[PDB]
């Protein structure tokens, strides 16, 4: 199986590396981060931050989800994250992304005890 928490982790996470510098980073993450073994994810972001950094936007700023539930928080402050957007030319199983690096406040859904995050909702 996998937990929802560690889901995110695999997801979204990526310490690593402080920002996008690489045109691939995006083509190669979404790969190696199996977001395009059944179908090309569309949309994903990679947060450049450590991960008690991010775990700690759970006790930030209260604000509602796309969807409606209110267990989202909103970072204090911006992170270094990358979106990955598939392109056009993209046809599964050759998943080609745009790699946009950017320093935003970052929006994630946290659930579970320990609360810690488990979706990642927006950045703003
Ligand atoms: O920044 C993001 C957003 C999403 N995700 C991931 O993508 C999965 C679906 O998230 P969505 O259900 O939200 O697919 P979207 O395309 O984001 O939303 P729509 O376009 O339908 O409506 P909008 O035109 O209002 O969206 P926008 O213009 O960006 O505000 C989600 O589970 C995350 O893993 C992410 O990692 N980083
Ligand atoms: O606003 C929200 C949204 C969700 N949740 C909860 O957060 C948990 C994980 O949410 P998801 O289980 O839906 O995982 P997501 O990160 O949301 O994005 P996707 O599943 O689309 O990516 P893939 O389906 O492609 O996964 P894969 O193909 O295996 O790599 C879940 O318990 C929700 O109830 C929440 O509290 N507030």
């Amino acid at each position: 199986k996998e937990t929802a928490a560690a889901k995110f982790e695999r997801q979204h996470m990526d310490s690593s590396t402080s920002a996008a510098s690489s045109s691939n980073y995006c083509n190669q993450m979404m790969k190696s981060r199996n977001l395009t073994k059944d179908r090309c994810k569309p949309v994903n972001t990679f947060v450049h931050e450590s991960l008690a950094d991010v775990q700690a936007v759970c006790s930030q700023k209260n604000v509602a989800c796309k969807n409606g539930q209110t267990n989202c928080y909103q970072s204090y402050s911006t992170m270094s994250i990358t979106d990955c957007r598939e392109t056009g030319s993209s046809k599964y199983p050759n998943c080609a992304y745009k790699t946009t690096q950017a320093n935003k406040h970052i929006i994630v859904a946290c659930e579970g005890n320990p609360y810690v995050p488990v979706h990642f909702d927006a950045s703003v």
